[PDB]
């Protein structure tokens, strides 16, 4: 394990080669889940980017967190997908809370501490366990394909994940700071294997 | 018997259907009431809805508060309109409160605790008390012929009515939070019953 | 004597027939007064509107403090005026201040405390003492023929009047709502006749 | 020796009659100087107006601070000019320092304590001390050929002038309030003859 | 050497002969820097220029940071350049911090404290010790060659260079002026050179 707490992976290079892959010991597929991380770019006003992408040989966007140009925040899982539109958007770093419920479909998502509305996507579906986790590239197929326009550049840190739905007090106390314990992905804890032009820095973001 | 406190309603998707209907236990007409409630939609750009759809036998807007399009919050009562404009929407959740009464007509309408003009309404009206009190719809008969395209998406919460026309001093403590306790529809206290797609989660709003 | 403190008057619809008058102790005539007043209209994007009419058997607008749509505050003294045009106007109560000297013609207008640029009106005149003063309607006889494109909707109070200027620190603690003492006209010991549809009800700003 | 603490020249209306003199009891040509003044107007908007004049029998504009309408300010010494444009004004009082030095001709440029960009102006030159000052109009001849449309409406005050140039620091201290001792022209004992329709009052500025 | 604190270097008019040389005690090749400087110029509208430019025998741009009008910074290691675009400007004091690393290219660019997104440079390149440091003009040669075009006007101080990259914590202190010591350029203890209309001056900026 490694204590990643205070740094951030840098993609400093348009590639394809470049990327860090995640991995998650889990054991049962996941009914529900919450994904936290910080991220920095300024592509957001060139071209869309994979922000996390997680996949299954069966699917290879089960879930997948992408930022597609002139809308906003495209979240999908099992292949099928919202969006989240932000009309003015904005040159810092960026903490964005996600998380989805099988068994009523909801999805939350939160942007630097404030949450946007409710969303139903995907209600009864279950995300398989056996899966590849890729930072910095969009993933299509079960570890590969990347396409370089889907790239990341920029930086990336504070990736956690939960198998359960965060409660609003909860999310809080994530973006605040405050102690908390990953049970699927935890980056004071993280087991990784990085690939390409990749490195890790000091974290930009307080 | 339920206490829905720090909890919301979510309606996560358009439907005809989905709906929750209110019960009070009131029976003497209300020559003057308050009705408060929180709530949270995306739909402000993009079409109306209806925020509270207060039905009578005689009457399917006895009170209805609605958002119309480009133009802000309608308030009406006897079916009676008035329109409070809203040059610009924001994204956020939003705590409304509006009084009416029949003695002088007046009503107040509160956007996060601040008041709009006071304007003049069906004085002498008297709203009955045999009542549909339905959210997430809009109703054009007695609990029914809900128009899907009229529907609430996203998150309504803290649905609290008074007899009574609130202070403005009252109705600053009920947005910031203080004690208070309503006399014909209390969310600590709230005789409800739910039908189709709606779901109680924790509210967004703190 | 009516303590009218915590209370304003309410003109909830256009009518030429709602109003209240004011009635001044006044005996000698007025080479300097200043007036302070609360009050809070929609109408400023849609028509101008009579705030404050003074009037004398020899001069209907004696004294007039009066909004004119896409222009600003008119303040005119003897039927002459001045104009403290306003670019853009915001919906929110709003608190002015009017000031004005014989033996030197300057007027001043503060609004929100912030005072607007000195100007000169009627130099060496001198108001009359036997006067109507009117709230929420424009009078153009000594008394009456009103205009009702000209009547205040929505809410005046804090009406208080001095028979001399009030230096810049006393403004602000009039803005500020601090101890003072008017000597004309008196919102705490307040003498007044109400005619048509106007309500006292409590205060809509802090 | 008038102490004008607190108070401030009002020039009420538009006229090339309405001036006041101040009278420096300097003797010693000026190798470097500091000005410093409160003043308001609404006149930004339509026309250009002298702030600040300053004339020699040899020089009617030996100093001149000027606003130049759609441009900004005018600065000038010896008659020759610079501009500190200013794209964006608002109606509020504006405390300006401007300071020269013949040792470098660097003029800097305050405007409410945030400064300007220091410029060149006039490098070698000097100032002869017998010399008008007047505030209110600008000066074409020793002590008059006022032009109508450029004299001062509004209020001007706290005119304090340096035979040296101040530093930063000092300047910070002038804004603020602070203690100061001026040496050419110190409104805490100034020497002036009033001339024409100008009244003195209470300051607005704080 | 000279201890410049407080002060600035102010080039009060366009030259291609006015320009300060520091002289780096370095003797040994960077394989990382940073620099950090405080400069104010309004020609940021009007033209580009060069704020700082270092200089080998072998290489005119061996490190340059250089504005582009309508464009934003440009920095460039060993003739290689990437540009950090700013799409709005104003008239303020700017401090920026720049940071290369050869054994990754990372580039950081630090503007007022907050940072730019990291950018990928002449990954295992050389910066040779044997240099030309000049600020206030652009150098095409070793020591000359200037350009008129793109000197530098207004004021720069607090020039201080390291060989190594600091991290987020260290460039904090340094915009909020903490404790520091640069090892390759020290404004507590400058060695520099001055030819043709350069003054030293107290400086603007906080
Ligand atoms: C989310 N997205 C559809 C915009 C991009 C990813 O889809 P795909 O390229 O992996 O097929
Ligand atoms: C308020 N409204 C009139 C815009 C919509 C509701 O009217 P209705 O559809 O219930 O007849
Ligand atoms: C509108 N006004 C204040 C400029 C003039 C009003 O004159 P009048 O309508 O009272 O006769
Ligand atoms: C142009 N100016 C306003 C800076 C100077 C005017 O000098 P003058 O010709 O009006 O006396
Ligand atoms: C402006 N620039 C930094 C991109 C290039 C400058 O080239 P040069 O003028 O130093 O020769
Ligand atoms: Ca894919
Ligand atoms: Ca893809
Ligand atoms: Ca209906
Ligand atoms: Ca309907
Ligand atoms: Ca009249
Ligand atoms: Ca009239
Ligand atoms: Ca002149
Ligand atoms: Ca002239
Ligand atoms: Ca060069
Ligand atoms: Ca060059």
């Amino acid at each position: 394990q490694t204590d990643m707490s205070r740094k951030a992976f840098v993609f400093p290079k348009e590639s394809d080669t470049s990327y860090v892959s995640l991995k998650a010991p889990l054991t049962k597929p996941l009914k529900a889940f919450t994904v936290c991380l910080h991220f920095y770019t300024e592509l957001s006003s060139t071209r869309g980017y994979s922000i996390f992408s997680y996949a299954t040989k069966r699917q290879d966007n089960e879930i997948l967190i992408f930022w597609s140009k002139d809308i906003g925040y495209s979240f999908t899982v099992g292949g099928s997908e919202i969006l989240f539109e932000v009309p003015e958007v904005t040159v810092a770093p960026v903490h964005i809370c996600t998380s989805w419920e099988s068994a009523s479909g909801i999805v939350e998502f939160w942007v630097d501490g404030k949450p946007r509305v409710r969303k139903s996507l995907k209600k009864g579906y279950t995300v398989g366990a056996e899966a590849s986790i890729i930072l910095g590239q969009e993933q299509d197929s079960f570890g590969g394909n990347f396409e370089g326009s889907q790239s990341l550049v920029g930086d990336i840190g504070n990736v956690n994940m939960w198998d359960f739905v965060l409660s609003p007090d909860e999310i809080n106390t994530i973006y605040l700071g405050g102690p908390f314990s990953p049970n699927v992905l935890n980056w004071r804890a993280l087991k990784y294997e990085v690939q390409g032009e990749v490195f890790t820095k000091p974290q930009l973001w307080p």
